[PDB]
């Protein structure tokens, strides 16, 4: 999968979360949440020139993958323990991660 | 101004903002908030408990006071245009900047 491909994965998997009725469903979005981050962090943004590894704003593109991956974390743990509304809220709390880096490097 | 008294800056001034009526008004608040931003760049999430300046997480710390006074220079630039609606529209924009350092952080 390429970068288009995890971002619509994790659009879409956002979208099913807010829209499921049980835990099974929440935990199954997570999950495929959190291996499209983990697979979107291999990349690189497009509009960003200098795509070294070492530089600093690609230690911090992938230093946004972490953090949106403990955000996933937090709200798997939530539908683990069965509570749907509660894990549907933190999943809303992703959307300033995935808007901040949007913002930052589109 | 410590870091409390920096960020109730922030943070009041986002609401004159809000309800703001002419392009002075809103060019005054992005001012206060851009000397505020740059203040508080100089504490320490008191959470944080490696406050080295070099360390990668204080690194990011004052990266995101960076990008925060970027947004503020942009909702700026129109309001100094007197595209009041537009500044208004671009300071809504910071909020996912301010909330994604209050998750990172505290
Ligand atoms: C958090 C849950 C999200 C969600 C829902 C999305 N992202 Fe990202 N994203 C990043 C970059 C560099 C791009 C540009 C990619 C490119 O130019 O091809 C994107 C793009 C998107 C899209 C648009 C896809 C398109 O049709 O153009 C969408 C829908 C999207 N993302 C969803 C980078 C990042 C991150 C880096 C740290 C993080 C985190 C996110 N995005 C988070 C999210
Ligand atoms: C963007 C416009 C904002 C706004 C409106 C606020 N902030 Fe921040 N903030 C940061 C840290 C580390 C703290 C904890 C401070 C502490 O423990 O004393 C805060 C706290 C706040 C508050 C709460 C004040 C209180 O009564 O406890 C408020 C209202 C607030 N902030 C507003 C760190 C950062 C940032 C670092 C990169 C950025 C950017 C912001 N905050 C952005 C904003
Ligand atoms: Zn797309
Ligand atoms: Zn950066
Ligand atoms: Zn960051
Ligand atoms: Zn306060
Ligand atoms: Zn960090």
């Amino acid at each position: 999968a390429d970068l288009e491909d995890n971002m619509e994965t994790l659009n879409d998997n956002l979208k099913v979360i807010e829209k499921a009725d049980n835990a099974a469903q929440v935990k199954d979005a997570l999950t495929k949440m959190r291996a499209a981050a983990l697979d979107a962090q291999k990349a690189t943004p497009p509009k960003l020139e200098d795509k070294s590894p070492d530089s600093p704003e690609m230690w911090h593109f992938r230093h946004g993958f972490d953090i949106l991956v403990g955000q996933i974390d937090d709200a798997l743990k939530l539908a683990n323990e069965g509570k749907v509304k509660e894990a549907q809220a933190a999943a809303e709390q992703l959307k300033c991660t995935c808007n901040h880096c949007h913002q930052h490097y589109r």
